[PDB]
């Protein structure tokens, strides 16, 4: 029933292939929470049979998939779209990993109708979101080694912010900036060059460097997530970058970012 036990049931895919849909579910909360949506992730197996494998619910929103529905198999006429991207509201999109569609994800959430009445935050989540999508689509999302890097990683909620491509932070959530107001940031977030309002907070020189360096590897493209967890102005945040690409160029990037003084006494 896990999705390493369905792969091998059902697929051929190789062991590259495999551990790409393993990084996919092991990061996808992130796009569930962004997209205020549940997730389902289907495979074709050469009976040309489609299986959901996998399925996340977002913390950010209710669910309209009340029940479980990895293991479901269906048959390719009976979810046409679906199929075809092989070659409430539910849009469709590929996975790609290398040359081919290696999985399908179904975006559930209620219809436009009755929803979050959208605000500043859930606006730059969904456009987020939507970066995320089109990443999975072009095999950009996720990436270096294979795997979701860590368990204590910062939720989306715990703090957002959105960088152009230039460093200057577009937008930033009312948590994002509480915790930078902890680090002893004392104006405002959005607007300003993101390396020019953290360097100056980060205790230890050598950390302040590494931020320093990172986020201008991320703004260059040569630079892939990551996540460091920094000293500042007696605070302790947990940092968490994804580059931004779509189609061929950088169009920025997301930081999330968790203030856990507390937690680490």
């Amino acid at each position: 029933s896990t999705l390493g036990d369905l792969l091998a049931e059902h697929t051929v895919l190789p062991g590259s292939a495999v551990d790409h849909l393993h990084a996919v579910v092991g990061e996808w909360q992130l796009l569930a929470d962004l997209s205020f949506a549940d997730y389902l992730m289907w495979v074709r197996r050469d009976d040309g049979v489609l299986v959901c494998v996998a399925q996340c619910r977002p913390n950010t929103g209710p669910t309209v998939v009340h029940t479980d529905a990895v293991g479901t198999v269906v048959a390719a006429n009976s979810m046409p779209l679906v199929a075809a991207t092989f070659s409430h509201s539910v849009e469709v999109s590929p996975v790609r990993f290398g040359d081919q569609v290696v999985a399908v994800l179904t975006r559930h959430q209620p219809e436009l109708a009755a929803r979050r009445r959208s605000g500043h935050l859930e606006t730059a989540y969904r456009l987020c979101a939507t970066d995320l999508l089109r990443m999975l689509a072009e095999g950009t999302f996720p990436d270096a080694g294979d795997v979701a890097m860590s368990r204590s990683s910062p939720r989306a909620g715990d703090g957002f912010i959105r960088l152009d491509v230039d460093g200057v932070v577009s937008y930033a959530s009312p948590n994002a900036l509480s915790a930078y107001h902890r680090m002893g940031l004392t104006t405002e977030l959005e607007g300003v060059n993101l390396i020019d309002a953290t360097r100056p907070l980060i205790s230890d020189p050598f950390e302040a460097h590494e931020v320093d360096e990172h986020v201008q590897d991320l703004l260059a493209g040569d630079g892939k997530g990551m996540r460091m967890e920094v000293d500042a102005g007696g605070a302790t945040v947990l940092l968490r970058t994804l580059p931004l690409v779509v189609a061929g160029r950088n169009v920025g990037a997301a930081i999330l970012i968790r203030d856990v003084t507390e937690v680490k006494r």
